[PDB]
RNA sequence: GUGCUGCUGUCUCCCAGACGGGAGGCAGAACUGCACCUUC
DNA sequence: AAGCATATCGT
DNA sequence: CGATATG
């Protein structure tokens, strides 16, 4: 099944019997060596119970008497490993009174009757007993009533607090077969032969980034009306109507001043590095002179000192100024939902990676800041510091988790606004960066699955060469480098640029849509007389051949302007496929070069900018 | 409920030691903001 | 590894 | 509808 689960709170012996069944799992018996084997295979198996107690040593004494329906709650909780209540443990009737839940433990002494602390997760929330031995759930997480059934609880105990766990199932929105269908169709290569969709389906292309969180662009199948034309496998052009960049740069100044304390605090431990090395060793090698003097002292903002006395001190100095700006940087950061800007704060933003950046940062320069007093030899010992910086790295994996889950919200909330029903986001799989922050594969996952769970089918495009190739004549551009949210192409013979993000947007959703019909690269090696064989590995190739030369394998033959060409064969060098002639990895940077020095000479000015 | 997520006063513990940093406990002041399958 | 179903007897 | 017992 389905299944979500959040927690809440009541005030006022089944872990003595919970630790208990973990540890009689794992490991009355007077003689267990005797019966190890048994004991063994029926602990592996949470028939064994009754086998057990035939063998006259299944019957044990709980820590506390739990009669029975505890008892075997609390059981299989180990087993899993939560003590249990059941409808089907001791029985509960999980009722709601205001804003609040109310829990009625079914014991054998007698009825407890908990109240618990108002959550606003289970807010508003209106309870009706089934006649499916469940509880028909109500509340609201806008006043969207989520709707949930729960049929077993589960009792825990944190820090001397008790807490109940609804786990609660749900039923995820209904998808239809002619999304599926067009799921299946899309995302097969041309080789291979699918049903068409036929329905008006909708795709939303997704790039996904730090500074723009993500860029979207959205189409309907045939609907062309004005935007962007991509090409449709077997079917009619569509218009990109709907393009649009979320996330992004709330306040510049408060980016600018996360950046700079970034920068500072990761400058700051080389230079405490070096500066150990100065007190101890007494002097510094050629390079790491040359590189204090250069590039750690204008980055950490110190004033290098002579004396190693007073070092130490102007160091202190800087990193409680450091802490002090942290510390700003960090009630700023808390004040955008407490002001007037609560209006105006958005759902996510780029201060949500630059901070985890800062916090990494400040994070390695406090714990080397704190080992500054470690002479040669001291190195690591088994005590020393059991929490240190631990509400750093409490703040960092909690603000982690919340970008993450705000991320998936805004890309799931831009899907179900614009109608969307099929989704194609860049396979990230394949600093400032989303990685190094996240793996990989956990954003696509969440993302994927909370798309699911609103009845969005979503598949990873392969995004190679996306942010370097125009959407519009299918060939690459320049991608500048001083400002990264411009992308220069030629069109007509006339420079154009657009945004650099809906560019791969929609280079994402026209991979999806064409079924990788062109390809911009081809790996290749020489045989012999100039003839580069192509090495097929992926089927997208395959099916590219097959398109253009008319067998699965061919040759890149030399001609005149020092390019090359398609042909075929009866029966690792890159290249890139440019204007028909698949120039070779020198000539293309060369071509790329020649498109930069051109644009740079021209000036955005006088390159008119497309819609966005 | 869990976080985003902090401020002020005061107190305790630790590492340097006399420039500073890291755990936490109470008491207050402001805020009605966003998101959340937890659990192992 | 987890976060229940049916089935009938007896009263 | 309660008491087990097993899909």
């Amino acid at each position: 099944p389905s299944y979500k689960s959040s927690r809440v709170l009541v005030r006022d012996r089944s872990h003595r019997v919970a630790a208990f069944f973990m540890r009689l799992l794992l490991a009355g018996c007077e003689e267990p060596d005797a019966v190890s084997d048994d004991l063994r295979s029926f602990a592996l198996a949470v028939a064994a119970a009754l086998r057990l107690r035939e063998r006259g040593v299944f019957p044990v004494s709980v820590p506390e008497h739990l009669d029975l329906d505890s008892l075997k709650a609390a059981m299989a909780s180990a087993a899993e490993r939560k003590v249990r209540f059941g409808l089907t443990g001791r029985k509960f009737v999980l009722s709601a009174a205001g804003s609040r839940f109310l829990i009625t433990v079914k014991l054998p002494c007698g009825d407890v009757g908990l109240t618990a602390v108002p959550s606003r997760y289970f807010w508003n929330p209106s309870v009706g007993r089934t006649t499916s031995n469940s509880f028909r759930i109500e509340f609201t997480k806008e006043n969207r009533r989520y709707v949930g059934e729960v049929k077993e609880i589960g009792l825990v105990r944190q820090r001397g607090r008790y807490y109940f766990f609804i786990d609660y199932n749900f039923d995820p929105e209904e998808v239809s077969d002619e999304t599926k269908v067009g799921r299946a169709f899309f995302r097969a290569p041309l080789n291979e032969s699918r049903p068409k969709p036929k329905d008006k389906l909708t795709v939303m292309g997704i790039d996904l980034g730090i500074n723009p969180a993500f860029a979207f662009a959205v189409c309907t199948l045939g609907e062309c009306q004005d935007g962007i034309r991509s090409p449709v496998a077997k079917m009619e052009d569509v218009s990109f109507d709907s393009t649009g960049l979320r996330g992004g740069i709330g306040s510049q100044k408060l980016h600018r001043e996360m950046h700079n304390l970034s920068d500072r605090c990761f400058y700051g431990a080389r230079y405490i590095r070096l500066s150990k090395k100065l007190r101890d060793r007494g002097a510094l090698n050629d390079i790491e002179a040359r590189l204090l003097e250069e590039k750690y002292i204008p980055g950490f903002r110190i004033v290098h000192i002579e004396d190693a006395d007073e070092r130490r001190r102007t160091v202190g100095r800087t990193v409680k100024e450091i802490k002090q700006e942290y510390k700003r940087i960090r009630h700023q950061f808390y004040l955008r939902y407490h002001t007037s800007k609560r209006d105006r704060t958005e759902l996510i933003s780029a201060e949500y990676f630059r901070m985890l950046f800062l916090v990494k940062n400040l994070r390695n320069l406090l714990k080397s800041w704190n080992r500054y007093h470690w002479t040669t030899g001291d190195r690591e010992r088994r005590g020393g510091n059991p929490d240190e910086l631990k509400s750093y790295v409490r703040y960092y994996n909690n603000l982690r988790m919340d970008t993450l889950k705000k991320l998936t919200c805004a890309i799931v909330r831009t899907a179900k606004e614009h109608g969307a029903t099929l989704v194609a986001m860049e396979n990230i799989q394949r600093e400032n960066s989303l990685l190094s922050l996240w793996a990989p594969g956990m954003v696509l996952e969440r993302v994927e699955q909370e798309l699911k769970n609103e009845g969005i089918l979503a598949w990873e495009v392969d995004p190679r060469h996306t942010s370097q190739t125009s959407c519009i004549t299918d060939e690459f551009g320049y991608r500048s480098l001083v400002a990264k949210d411009t992308f220069y192409f030629e069109q007509d013979r006339k420079i154009h640029r657009i945004d650099a993000d809906v560019n791969a947007a929609i280079n994402i959703a026209r991979r999806f849509l064409t079924r990788y019909r062109s390809l911009t690269q081809l790996w290749a090696s020489l045989l012999d007389d100039g003839r580069y064989l192509v090495n097929v590995t992926r089927q997208h190739e395959r099916a590219y051949l097959e398109l253009q030369t008319g067998a699965p394998a061919a040759t890149l033959n030399p001609t005149a302007e020092a390019s090359y060409e398609l042909v075929g064969l009866s029966p690792r060098e890159p290249f890139y496929r440019h204007e028909g002639v698949w120039l070779t990895r020198e000539k293309h940077r060369e071509q790329v070069h020649e498109l930069r020095n051109q644009v740079l000479a021209l000036g955005n000015a006088k390159i008119p900018e497309i819609r966005t």
